């Protein structure tokens, strides 16, 4: 809408106070017009028709439960496209400053959160097994990634291609996670999931296997749930990264840790360069390796490590 650039505050889904751009004309919306083209916030109002209404507050004051994850959402949105720019130069997921839009209270306790093809989406959980999923910026920055995949390597969501879609998300979720520094982890969705267990997550790319998911090609499922468990061997990946990163040995076989920094710029690379819809995970370190031989040169370390990491998760 048009209108005049504000700033509100809040609370989001953990309870932290935020300031939030909104845009002031008659209410004020939750609508920063200080990102690109905007990022706008849309109440779906339990139903699950998208995206909804533009959210609409009276007094830019967004303290009362039901605001939570709308805070979240737009909030989050606005540190993922910061990443983004500051750190890979790209400008929203389309490169070109295409408008980020996600839709908030999707659905009855509904424990999931997506992009659609247009826009982001996130349920408030059933308050067991989750509570509203934009209160994890992992989660939202996952989300985002979907599309930023969506618009360059363009990986099918389905079989290795689509666990490396995956696993892209989990990556790109956990750098952002750590370039806005508040508790920053290798596991995912740790601040939505299960409010009654502490210490728990979805997934955990430090080791996959403590929530069942392969950490090797030789234990990868080839089933066709979950899409041909997309985020089951998104574990096999996921590992790889965290190896590269942070270093170890795995199943004997030892990594020089490069770190964060330097695998974001190597899958950020490999993602944009040389993935394409149908790459396989013997592909993807074909890519990882030639990305890090394009930034750091053919001896480097970064190479050497690349290389260990895949061949510790059995990727040749
Ligand atoms: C980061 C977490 C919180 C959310 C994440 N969601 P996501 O991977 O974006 C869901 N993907 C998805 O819905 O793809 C299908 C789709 C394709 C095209 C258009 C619209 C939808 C996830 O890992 N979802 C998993 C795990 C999960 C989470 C919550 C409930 C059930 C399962 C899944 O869907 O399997
Ligand atoms: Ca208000
Ligand atoms: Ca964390
Ligand atoms: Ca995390
Ligand atoms: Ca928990
Ligand atoms: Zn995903």
């Amino acid at each position: 809408i048009t209108g005049t650039s504000t700033v509100g505050v809040g609370r989001g889904v953990l309870g932290d106070q935020k300031n939030i751009n909104t845009t002031y004309s008659t209410y004020y919306y939750l609508q920063d017009n200080t990102r690109g083209n905007g990022i706008f916030t849309y109440d779906a109002k339990y139903r699950t028709t998208l995206p909804g209404s533009l959210w609409a507050d009276a007094d830019n004051q967004f303290f009362a439960s039901y605001d939570a994850p709308a805070v979240d959402a737009h909030y989050y949105a606005g540190v993922t496209y910061d990443y983004y720019k500051n750190v890979h130069n790209r400008l929203s997921y389309d490169g070109n400053n295409a408008a980020i839009r996600s839709s908030v209270h999707y659905s009855q306790g509904y424990n999931n959160a997506f992009w659609n093809g247009s826009q982001m989406v996130y349920g408030d959980g059933d308050g067991q097994t989750f509570i509203p999923l934009s209160g994890g910026i992992d989660v939202v920055a996952h989300e985002l990634t979907h599309a930023v995949t969506d618009y360059t390597a363009g990986l099918i969501y389905q079989n290795e291609s689509g666990a490396i879609n995956e696993a892209i998300s989990d990556i790109f979720g956990t750098l952002v996670e750590f370039y806005a520094n508040k508790n920053p982890d290798w596991e995912i969705g740790e601040d939505v999931y299960t409010p009654g267990i502490s210490g728990d997550s979805l997934r955990s790319m430090s080791d996959p296997a403590k929530y069942g998911d392969p950490d090797h090609y030789s234990k990868r499922y080839t089933g066709t749930q979950d899409n041909g468990g997309v985020h089951i061997n998104s574990g096999i990946i996921n590992k790889a990264a965290y190896l590269i990163s942070q270093g170890g040995t795995h199943y004997g076989v030892s990594v020089v840790g490069i770190g964060r920094d330097k695998l974001g710029k190597i899958f950020y690379r490999a993602l944009t360069q040389y993935l394409t819809p149908t790459s396989n995970f013997s592909q993807l370190r074909a890519a990882a390796v030639q990305s890090a031989t394009d930034l750091y040169g053919s001896t480097s370390q970064e190479v050497a490590s690349v290389k260990q990491a895949f061949d510790a998760v059995g990727v040749k």
